[PDB]
């Protein structure tokens, strides 16, 4: 061995609601932190079936808090963007568990704000600390949905973009727009723009934001002099993505979602089996997150209803598979593309 | 009835000429066009040319705008239909000359103090008729709604709904009007509210939208008819784009002109779209003011501008007398 990298993988489990204590659900989802496990019982108990266990890198309970999580496992992967590794987040579970507020949650609220406007506060914090280097910070937001890529940013909300792959570039989206930011407040401007943008449809957002895929990208340059006296650009690119819901797994059934799925699984059965990113947007898109040129983290959330606990059970088993993915990151040195070398 | 549609090109200032900018902007009053040129000219490549209700060059003045094309709009809210006139385009083109204009001077007034003069003449000639005219004056910014009329600057208003009558700014003062001294001292009133907690007043006049709103009730079988008059001086309008001019509001406006003439409205999307359903697509007669400035250094944003507001003429309204 050479001291690759597993995809980290955490479960959260959000506080019992009021619509669910109002109709008498039990508590089925138990977190242990010290362990990193999750036990979910069967809402008939032990009279039908032993209760199923997991672990993880790290499990986060009910009462778990945004800014907590955030410094003990988005931390260090936002770290690696701003050192020049692509860096990948992302929530995935059932409506209603905690995706969204898990990644945006309240912006303008230290306490309640989620991993994305955390991460802004880390970057340009760091960019203002740093000394003898150069930086240079610009986000997408882009929605997949029916696999077809809307520009959240662009004037123009009927436009689709296209998918392109060339050896010189990976994959990338067409003529997709990008706003240089050179603060918290224009990033969380542009991701206010974005939001706004989305709801375009008339399908009420609660509905339509379940069935679609949010990846919200910011994009990192670093120019600095190194003990060579050349000047040494990174650029790493931080993919901070909200999923459809995983209860729609014929047109109920989200293509990027299944996809997704099925990548996990053919990543981890121990064979030489076709990997089928192609399959979807999604997984085209995320394709160096899971096995590829990256560091990835996922957040699995559930709920702690029994009335849920097919759903989280689903979730749970996909979770599970996901951490055993390998992923070989580098440092993405002097690019091609790197805007920073126009000055 | 379809959204009528000006353009407005200012003169060429001092600096553009100190820096040898060409004048690239050609205006046709006769065909109602404008012509933007390459500084190449024809033998190179032929100039981009729209046609609208109305155009005005660098000479016209605030009272040949007003009795052309603003006049009509305020006579229809003086007979109970809803009325809106908009200035849109770059920062620096006179979308605050358009609306506000210059105090000082008479002729440079713009058409909100020229329409108090015409509204409040008009009452003041008129028979068989009463009047009841009522100011309000509101701010845009960050997608949230500042009163610059009330005592409290820090406070933000919502809007809500009305079965019959749609939406409203909840809570937003409004003044009895009686004279054209008393709704001028309106407009001065929120003007000064306007700059409070700015940290630079160009700047952020540049990225607010300012609406200034007259409600006309008259009563004349008993009629009581109802316009409202809003009058708008809108934020300045890989792909890389910088975030500082980001406008939520006019983002917003974009996707319902869009909607409107591709052949579901986004309305709600915005705080502005909201307060302009009715101007765009509904019970109301518009004119939208493009403004746009001469020198080849903005044109690209000029082209922008003008295919906006080409745009924005295919708009159909269906206006009707509020009685
Ligand atoms: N850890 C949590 N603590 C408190 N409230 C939460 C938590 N996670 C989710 N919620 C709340 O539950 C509701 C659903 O969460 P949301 O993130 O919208 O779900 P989705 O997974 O559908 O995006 C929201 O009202 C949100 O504030
Ligand atoms: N038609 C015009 N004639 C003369 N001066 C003008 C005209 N339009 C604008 N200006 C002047 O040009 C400058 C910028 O105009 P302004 O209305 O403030 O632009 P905006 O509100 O579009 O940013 C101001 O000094 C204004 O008085
Ligand atoms: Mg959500
Ligand atoms: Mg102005």
């Amino acid at each position: 061995y050479f001291q690759s990298e597993s995809v980290r993988v955490v479960v959260r489990c959000r506080p019992m609601n009021g619509k669910e204590k109002a109709a008498s659900y039990d508590k089925v989802v138990d977190v242990d932190v010290k362990l990193g496990q999750v036990s979910v019982k069967n809402p008939k108990g032990t009279a039908h079936e032993m209760p199923k266990t997991f672990t993880f890198d790290a499990v986060y309970d009910w009462n778990a808090k945004q800014f907590e999580l955030y410094d003990e496992t988005f931390r260090p992967l936002v770290d690696s963007v701003l050192q020049g590794f692509n860096g990948t987040i992302f929530a995935y579970g059932q409506t209603g568990t905690g995706k969204t507020y898990t990644m945006e949650g309240i912006r303008g609220d230290p306490e309640k704000r989620g991993v994305i406007p955390n991460s802004f506060d880390h970057i340009f914090t760091h960019i203002s600390r740093s000394q003898n280097q150069q930086y240079l910070v610009r986000a997408s937001y882009l929605e997949i949905y029916q696999e077809e890529i809307r520009d959240l940013l662009s004037k123009d909300q009927t436009k689709r973009l296209e998918l392109k792959e060339r050896p010189d570039t990976g994959v990338y989206v067409k003529d997709l727009s990008s706003f240089v930011t050179k603060s918290v407040k224009e990033i969380e401007h542009v991701m206010n723009v974005g939001n706004q943008n989305r709801s375009v449809g008339a399908t009420n957002m609660n509905e339509h934001s379940s069935r679609s895929h949010a990846i919200f990208v910011i994009t990192i340059e670093c120019s600095e002099v190194g003990l060579d006296g050349e000047n040494h650009i990174r650029v790493g690119k931080l993919n901070l993505v909200d999923l459809a819901g995983s209860e729609r797994q014929a047109t109920k059934i989200n293509l990027s979602l299944s996809a997704l799925g099925n990548v996990i699984s053919a990543l981890v059965d121990g064979k030489s089996t076709h990997i089928p990113y192609r399959d979807s947007k999604l997984t085209r898109l995320l394709q160096d997150s899971l096995g590829g040129n990256a560091k990835t983290v996922m957040v699995a959330n559930v709920g702690p209803a029994s009335y849920n606990v097919e759903e989280t059970l689903t979730t749970l088993r996909y979770a599970n598979r996901a951490k055993n993915i390998k992923n070989k990151p580098r440092v993405n040195e002097d690019p091609k593309d790197a805007l920073l070398r126009e000055f």
